[PDB]
This record gives C-alpha cells, sequence and structure tokens, in this order.
C-alpha cells in the first residue's frame, strides 16, 4: 500500500492523507488550512475527489474535517466514516465555520451533502474495502478522536491523527498503536514535553483563589471545542474551595458543544463517566452562565465584582475575548490566564512580553493585569509522550507540525534506530 501526504506536510493545518491500496483509494481526514495558509482551501487537492472510494475522519476539529464539504462540492459521493461523537460535533464544527468564514469555498448545500454520508464507525469495529481492513483506535484528543489502523497486502499502517495529552482527566488515555510497518504520526510539540498536569491545575486554582478573593476578573481565552469544557470540568471538581463568583462561558459554540456533552458520556474518561453515572454533569460548575449575544457580553466589560470569563478565540485576535481584554487588563486586580500556548508573532505572545501597553481593537491599552500561561492544559501529546507512543516502531513519517519541531522529534527517533522522514506534499510513501 502507499499513503500520500495531501495536507499536514511540514505544517499543522490541512490534514488530508490519501491511502492507495487494496485496489482502492481511501482518504484519511480531509481538513482545512488555517491562518496564513488560508486561501489554499480555494486551490485543489492534488488528487481527484471522484476517484476516492471512502473517507475516514479522525476527530472533528476544523483542520482534519474542514475541507470535507469541498470534497463533496467537487463530486465525491462515497461514505465518510467517523465515530458518533465526531459525527455530532462535526455538524456544529462545520455549520459554524460556514457562518464565520468569509469568501467561503464550499457552501450550505455542500455541508448537507457531506453531512449526509456520515456512517458510524466505532473503536475496534472493522471496515472492509475488499482486501482492505481498517479500524479506529483510541487517541484521546477529543471526544470520539481516533487513530487509523490500516491493514492489507501483508502490511500494517497506522496514521496517528492528533494524539492527546494523557495527563489530563477528561478524555481517556490514548492507546498504544499496534506494531506497524509504517506510522504516519503528528509532531505538534516534537521539540518539548508539557509542564505536568497536576502542577498546572494546582497553579490554575491559585490564580483563581487570588483574583476572585480581591474582587478581580479572571479572563480565559479558550477554544470552543474540547478546551473550554475541560476548564469547566476543572472548575466543577475543585469548585468547593473557590470563592463564589459567576462563571461566564461567553461563547455560543462552546455553548452548543457543551450542550452536546451529555449525549457523549461514553466517549469520556472513566473518572468522567463515573460522575455521569452518579447523576451529575461535571461540565457545569457552580454558577455557570453561557452568554448568548453581544449586549450581555459587553455588559461584562463594565460589570465589576469577582468574575471568571471563558471567551472565544483561543489564540486571541478574534472573538468576544478581545473586548474583554480591552476593558480590564488595564486593571491590576485582574489576571489573564492562557490555557494554550500562544503562537509567536501574534498578540498574546506580544502580551507575554509584558510591554507597558498593547494594541487591541485600534486602542492603546495599559497592561496592568497579571498574565499567566499554562501550557500543560494542552490537548496534544507532548514530546515525551510522542516518543513513548512511537516506541519500537520502525519507520515513522512525521506530519502535522512546524518543520523545526517535526525535526526535533525526528532527531530523537533517528538517534534511537527508527527510520524517520518528513512527509512532503504529494510525495506518497510506501507501505
Ligand atoms: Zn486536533
Ligand atoms: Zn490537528
Amino acid at each position: 500500500m502507499r499513503i500520500v501526504p495531501f495536507g499536514a506536510a511540514r505544517e499543522v493545518t490541512g490534514s488530508a492523507h490519501l491511502l492507495l491500496a487494496g485496489g482502492r483509494r481511501v482518504l484519511l481526514d480531509c481538513g482545512m488550512f488555517q491562518g496564513k495558509e488560508e486561501a489554499r482551501n480555494h486551490a485543489p487537492f492534488g488528487f481527484d475527489p471522484k476517484e476516492v472510494d471512502a473517507v475516514l475522519l479522525t476527530h472533528a476539529h476544523l483542520d482534519h474535517v474542514g475541507r470535507l464539504p469541498k470534497l463533496f462540492r467537487e463530486g465525491y459521493r462515497g461514505p465518510v466514516y467517523a465515530t458518533r461523537a465526531t459525527v455530532l460535533l462535526m455538524e456544529i464544527v462545520l455549520e459554524d465555520a460556514l457562518k464565520v468564514m468569509d469568501e467561503p469555498f464550499f457552501g450550505p448545500e455542500d455541508v448537507e451533502e457531506a453531512l449526509g454520508h456520515l456512517r458510524p464507525l466505532e473503536y475496534g469495529e472493522w471496515l472492509r474495502l475488499g482486501a482492505l481492513s481498517l479500524a479506529f483506535g483510541q487517541a484521546g484528543h477529543l471526544p470520539g478522536s481516533a487513530f487509523v489502523v490500516a491493514q492489507g497486502e501483508g502490511r500494517t499502517l497506522v496514521y496517528s491523527g492528533d494524539l492527546g495529552n494523557r495527563e489530563k482527566d477528561v478524555l481517556p488515555d490514548p492507546s498504544l498503536p499496534p506494531l506497524a510497518d509504517l506510522v504516519l504520526a503528528e509532531g505538534t510539540y516534537g521539540d518539548r514535553p508539557h509542564r505536568p498536569y497536576r502542577e498546572t491545575v494546582r497553579e490554575f486554582l491559585e490564580i483563581l483563589e487570588k483574583t476572585l478573593s480581591q474582587g478581580g476578573k479572571v479572563l480565559i481565552p479558550t477554544f470552543a471545542v474540547e478546551r473550554a469544557q475541560e476548564i469547566l470540568y476543572v472548575l466543577y471538581t475543585h469548585g468547593h474551595r473557590l470563592p463564589r463568583a459567576p462563571i461566564y462561558l461567553d461563547s455560543p459554540m462552546a455553548g452548543r458543544v457543551l450542550s452536546l456533552y451529555p449525549r457523549l458520556v461514553r466517549y469520556f474518561s472513566e473518572e468522567v463517566q463515573a460522575h455521569f453515572l452518579q447523576g451529575k454533569n461535571p461540565f457545569r460548575p457552580a454558577g455557570l452562565e453561557v452568554v448568548e449575544h453581544t449586549e450581555a457580553s459587553k455588559a461584562l466589560n463594565r460589570a465589576p465584582g469577582p468574575m471568571v470569563v471563558l471567551a472565544g478565540s483561543g489564540m486571541l485576535a478574534g472573538g468576544r475575548i478581545l473586548h474583554h481584554l480591552k476593558h480590564g487588563l488595564s486593571d491590576p486586580r485582574n489576571a489573564l490566564v492562557f490555557v494554550g500556548y500562544q503562537p509567536q508573532g501574534g498578540l498574546g505572545a506580544e502580551i507575554i512580553a509584558r510591554p507597558p501597553a498593547v494594541r487591541i481593537l485600534g486602542e492603546e491599552v495599559p497592561l496592568r493585569a497579571s498574565v499567566h500561561t499554562l501550557g500543560g492544559f494542552s490537548g496534544h501529546a507532548g514530546q515525551d509522550e510522542l516518543l513513548d507512543w512511537l516506541q519500537g516502531e520502525p519507520r515513522v513519517v512525521l506530519v502535522h507540525g512546524e518543520e523545526e519541531k517535526l525535526l526535533a522529534l525526528g532527531k530523537l527517533l533517528a538517534l534511537r534506530g527508527q527510520e524517520v522522514s518528513l512527509a512532503r506534499f504529494g510525495e506518497g510513501v510506501p507501505v
């Protein structure tokens, strides 16, 4: 068989990998490009959508799944397999991008068309494409996230998909992959491990007990998919020693995603499933609110008292979070907490640098609130974890991640006796 990198090549967005084997052609993920690499969603996949036999989707994030509708707009009518959890989130994931997105490739008819071909495939459930044999394995990066195990023609291939951070408590641990002739694996964080989870939560709680006791605000830029609810989970557990204060989840989609969590209980960790059994939703702490429109959202900019805000655009420069950042942040009683590493070159990194003042929404805002950064609350497996997962696997082709980082992981794998390479766009790899 041969697998062909059509997406996350020396870059993190665009995940799309074509598998040519068993006299068949199956697409592994079909996501969009993001940020600066936008526009390329307008270009075409170096392959023919109409010649695809079937597509398997690992998790529902926008990369990995954002171009799928484009694949249908361009002909494809075969099935698209994913787990229920991925199927359900995906509708929210797409519908949203369809709206927010400007000069949008693909459109509404495309989304239903694409959505109409989703067929449920669960962990350890084998799909057969004539001589081809595929199964999903537990990845623990999002509810319903999987890695692909592909067997056929005496060989076995494993595409990692995004691998989760096994220290956190919400999702279940990623499973080790089976011994395979070749592994297509992600390298987001191939250059470093994350700061231990326990210490991060322990610190999170200090920043909260402080800011809140002094009547301050705790702004938390976060992603609306798994990230926000996970904070909420941290806030429910532990919410017995934290000062009473409203918890505004100022993001409709984090809302929609959250609403969906109870239908997905089987997709979470044992700890989490235990709470659900005991008739409790651990993703709704003390006084959670979920704001719906901007009037209410801006009223928060002026309201005082102790408060905790979770707002859209995790990597800043985007959502309601900026208005929250504009007012407040100029006040020392507050505290900004990043629950994801910020990309350098973008605001945030610019804020971490502690410049006396920052530019937000065309204004010059005095930076006086305390700023804290908590990688550790990361959703991807870190270097040390990527290493253990890859363990004893000959041949590894690194995809999904900035060149330098991908390489850093590569170096270590290489120094260990593993054959390593960095997938190139279009250049298929064998087996
Ligand atoms: Zn992901
Ligand atoms: Zn990804």
